[PDB]
């Protein structure tokens, strides 16, 4: 299934894009990641349409957060399974 | 229920704007989260104008501290129920 | 057997990078590696030939990703064992 | 009870600050946290007013430390117990 | 017994260091340590001729790594068996 | 009894340290600690006297180390025993 992902500078900002990502379609939040330096990543699954409007939705709401800063977004649409049991992405 | 956050660089400044956020309304510390690059957040749940007065007088005490920086402030009303298993935020 | 590697900077494009190479190749996702300041690396198995496919395409996909930045890639054709006990590539 | 603290960066003088502490008053050590970037902080309890003598003392000893940095001091004079169980300063 | 050692900043040329160090001297992996800001060390064991050999063909592999940067070198050709139960060298 | 540390922004260099600290006095190697940053300290204990000298025994060493670099170093003659508790020192 569809994959999407925000990633943010700062935790309160991931936390309100995993929250317009899931308010913003038939999407479930299912991963939260953490590669140091401040970086952090909120993962949600979907048909790939609704993942685009969550994602979308995501950004704008976490750019908008005071002190807020997404550093990188990205979709996939049909993963391969084979990263579904390697990376935290389910 | 209602969520707010805020994110310092640097320990001794979370902890006031904990101390300052439960000292300022009917909310309750919950969270305590470390994302690396010394950026730290504490987390309060309650009713949203309680989180909005807590918020308030946790950013202007964190400020006051010596060294401390507030990075990221951020509060949402009514999260959905999905970060609550995802992120830990209760 | 044969190792292939990209490391990125940020979490979503290391993803990309690990759907991108089992994608072009027959290769495996057997690791995902995190070594902090935003540095993070997935690793794939196979023939050299098929890693190589699979790295070329691992890289020009990750360097699309939004926000995306490619650190470091590498293949090695035959591994010594002794690494395979220590260093997680399988 | 009131607690005292002195974040630094670099850990000897982070010991050295927690050393200073608990002998310039009647404080006990209770706490040692990191939370990346080289940033470390010890943390005292006990009387306001021996809280302050001993984070008084603490600085200055910490500051002559070769190569010592002092990041952040703060002291709380009556924290809330809702911090107690969620943050480690006791 | 001899120990060996290249730091390099990320995983791919770590691995690289590892695998030209084993394949060029007798010498065995038996370390990979994890310090953060992507600085990341392999260690050898053997005869301290041997791990000459080792290191010096190590480093050479790891700077020629696509993005590789070796940090730090260093070979000890008797260390203390105190460093052997605190350090993991071995 | 006596605690001595050096820090060093890298491993090979605190493992250096650690090796010619102990060959030069009596004191024994306790401790290891990593708090990000690149930043690592090790910690010998001892008389004050035999402590001193390995501490400068092992200064000298690590800055000799390619790409060797101490970032702080310090002695306590008798810390409190409320340290040993709480801080990796013993």
């Amino acid at each position: 299934i569809a994959v999407g992902m925000i990633e943010t500078r700062g935790f309160p900002a991931v936390v309100e894009a995993a929250d317009s990502m899931v308010k913003a379609a038939r999407v479930t939040l299912v991963g939260y990641e953490k590669i140091g330096s401040g970086r952090v990543t909120v993962i949600v699954r979907g048909d790939v349409s609704e993942v685009q409007a969550s994602v979308s939705a995501g950004i704008e709401a976490a750019n908008r957060v005071n002190g807020g800063e997404v550093l990188s977004t990205h979709i996939i649409a049909r993963p391969h399974e084979n990263l579904e049991y390697v990376l935290p992405i389910l």
